């Protein structure tokens, strides 16, 4: 079977394990709960007794991992698409929701805000301060939900908002898929 | 460096043309315009003399193809937000409006609507052909499909709507190089 070692932590460490659990059949799937220097330095210590046909992670970390390991990392990079999928799901698609991100927003959603005239308010933080008066902002306006990645979902949960985090099941199960896909490639 | 074929006709052709230029540092990219039993066999024979990590194509072309070949098929997926995005672009979205897409109906779909649209899929050009005129039958305006679909729409007196975007095309083409990269 394929083996597979995960990357994350706290929110995306808990959907990681979740979603896994459809792919246990399909490959071997090793949990790691580290980022960035200690993770690169964990892996590669690792692979020094053991193969692995491919990482799994997301955001900053997995693009740090991904551009220095040689073992393949499939990154996910959430799209406007799944959070509005997400969104419509949910029946929040109509709703005051806030979508805060590291750095940029998402051009996918900004477009699809600039078409449909929705209740999307777009914002970016590169710190935690940065994320708590956006949050503060979201919240003083009557934004009741926010779309965002771990540190976002959590600071809107404590500020009574409703935390959506920005990675669904579906865009995580993708990624096995295709870490699947791309070991049979080989 | 990959070596990526793409396999397409027409208005896909011409996304796929535009999108490649993006990508020609990244990959080794080859145009393939041909679709179904002729492109099976002329890839088949360029096989026998030349290396292919990749073929990129989409819906019942990329499916005929994948069933049929031994290197590996990157189908591009028709995606919801295109869909509502240029249904946007043409002035429709107040219209009759009609979607059908090969095999499958677009999951993602029912729940933006939910949020006048009659989904549709078909398997063969007949089926194709069987559904647009149903659709013209309903009094429906715009129909939003692949290059067939749009194709017969507008042969039929409504409007064709292609579905698919530069957008999704050229996410399509940086996450197969990837995959293709990292298969190597």
């Amino acid at each position: 079977k394929p083996v597979i070692w995960t990357v994350s932590v706290t929110r995306l460490f808990e959907l990681f394990r979740d979603i896994s659990l459809e792919f246990d059949h399909l490959a071997n799937i090793t949990p790691i709960q580290l980022g960035f220097e200690k993770a690169v330095t964990y892996i590669r210590k690792k692979l020094a007794n053991e193969r692995c046909d491919a990482i799994i992670a997301a955001g900053s970390n997995g693009a740090y991992l991904k551009s220095r390991l040689s073992v393949p990392v499939i990154l996910i990079k959430p799209s406007g698409y799944d959070v509005l999928q997400f969104l419509a799901k949910a029946g929040k698609l109509t709703s005051s929701i806030g979508v805060v991100t590291y750095q940029e927003t998402i051009p996918a959603l900004v477009a699809f805000q600039k078409t449909f005239n929705l209740r999307l308010d777009q914002r970016s933080y590169i710190t935690e301060e940065d994320a708590r008066g956006q949050i503060n902002e979201l919240k003083a306006n009557g934004t009741e939900a926010v779309v965002g990645a771990g540190l976002i979902t959590d600071l809107a949960e404590e500020a009574g908002m409703t935390g959506i985090f920005i990675y669904s099941a579906a865009t995580v199960r993708q990624a096995f898929s295709d870490a699947l896909d791309m070991t049979r490639m080989s």
